[PDB]
């Protein structure tokens, strides 16, 4: 992977591994969210992070993720090259956000699609707060100062106010927990997990006779090693539509909801 | 990745992901067996197998992972790259081979090593039978006709028998159960995640102040999609545990295996 030559955006090509793909032999959203999130971290350290600047570190402060939003055209088969060009920029004070775009390596053509939203939080209180100018000047000088959207239409998807679901859920899958796989170098639950979580309530069929065009996920609050977590689906809508919800299995504390969009193979 | 100038093993260069590592930033032994089963899928596909030969086929028989072993001297840290070599060899009627070795590409040092044994069964009764000379005949070509061992050592701890742990088991993990990312492609529980499982019992302490050495796992019986699973430890000791993973319901043992762990 590499800066490309202005130096505000990132890419890398990735070949497709035999355990990364499901039944039709084409990569899971969960292996292009963590190839996503590869990137990103490898754009981070290129640019000399170790994504928090001097002044994050001093006040113990993180950058954590507050929406993601992916669509997918194709899904990339076993054994072929997908490439990610990454970036970021600044949304003022109310925080950042981090594109993607995918491309089939030997066509060129655009395959896929990616924007998420991160905002500025204490680590020890979990306290959300604004960007000051002081963070905000550290991180300008690696992103493009002119707008560069991977979602640039009016009306898109990836904006749209995601409604809590009402009990009773059509479909459910009880009990769910992370094991060590499913935690990160810091010992928090990976962003990705929750993708596969809100996925497991969605019955096996749809999933035979469909393909995942487009996921929006909102992340409220965390789940601990400890915890234990419900996934709820509600059908909405030739294409199949969802509203998804996870909560904690006891006290029914809500930790993500979002939205699914599937298209008939 | 490629076959080697013989053409009877195959390499291939990794560099190690900020997902694949655990908390001391060095691939977790889950990254590392996920890598193993990919140089060895990546090394069927170079020399024809797009591992089932042409008489296997149409017999309806496949390569199952009966036992699985593996060696750590040094965890690769995130962004390092990682050199692993692969082969295979005949074991006469009762089955196949796979070895591994694992070295830092930088330094060219070992820095681990894995055996795993594999037996042949019909795919819809799940009969496992011995290798017939029409089957043998098809793979031998691909294989070094000397033998080349990753654990050559007489009496080493890839051949050793596992007891079955006894109950009560001292540690315990329950109610595991396999998501969609756990299936293969084939929508069987990936071999990797019984690993992950045995492990989930090993107490967090035992973690954050020991790394894992050694790990030897047979496998039973497959855990289907639908099915939940208890993962029982027991320590027998340098900390040394006794492993077991069976069914939550009737207690069918799917898994027996054993850890070593060093102190850091
Ligand atoms: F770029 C990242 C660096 C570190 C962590 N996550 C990143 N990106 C997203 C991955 C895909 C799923 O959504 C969550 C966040
Ligand atoms: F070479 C392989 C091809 C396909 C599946 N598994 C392979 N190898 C081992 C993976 C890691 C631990 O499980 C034992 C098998």
């Amino acid at each position: 992977g590499s800066l490309t030559e202005d130096g505000l955006s990132y890419k890398e090509k990735f070949v497709v591994r035999s355990y990364e793909v499901g039944s039709n032999k084409t990569a899971t959203v969960e292996t292009i969210a963590n190839l996503l999130q590869e990137v990103g971290c490898n754009h981070a350290q290129s640019v000399g992070f170790s994504a928090t600047t001097t002044t994050m570190r001093k006040l113990h402060l993180i950058w954590v993720t507050a929406r993601m939003h992916i669509e997918i055209y194709k899904y990339p088969a076993w054994g072929d090259v997908v490439e990610i060009e990454t970036w970021c920029q600044s949304e003022g004070r109310i925080g950042t956000r981090r594109d993607w775009i995918l491309k089939d390596s030997v066509t060129g053509e655009v395959t896929g699609r990616a924007t998420s939203k991160w905002v500025m939080m204490n680590q020890d209180t979990r306290r959300l707060q604004k960007v000051s100018d002081d963070v905000r000047d550290e991180y300008l000088v690696f992103c493009p100062q002119e707008p560069r959207l991977a979602f640039p239409e009016e009306n898109n998807r990836s904006l749209k106010k995601i409604p809590k679901l009402e009990d009773p859920a059509q479909y459910s899958m009880i009990g769910l927990k992370p094991r060590r796989a499913d935690l990160d170098m810091n010992q928090h639950v990976n962003n990705v997990t929750y993708i596969g979580w809100v996925l497991e309530s969605i019955p096996q069929e749809i999933v035979d006779t469909h393909e995942l065009q487009v996921i929006t996920l909102d992340y409220r609050r965390e789940c601990q090693q400890d915890d234990v977590v419900d996934s709820l689906t509600t059908t909405t809508s030739n294409d199949s539509q969802f509203l998804h919800l996870l909560r904690l299995s006891g006290d029914g504390q809500e930790i993500n909801r979002g939205t699914t969009l599937w298209r008939k193979k």
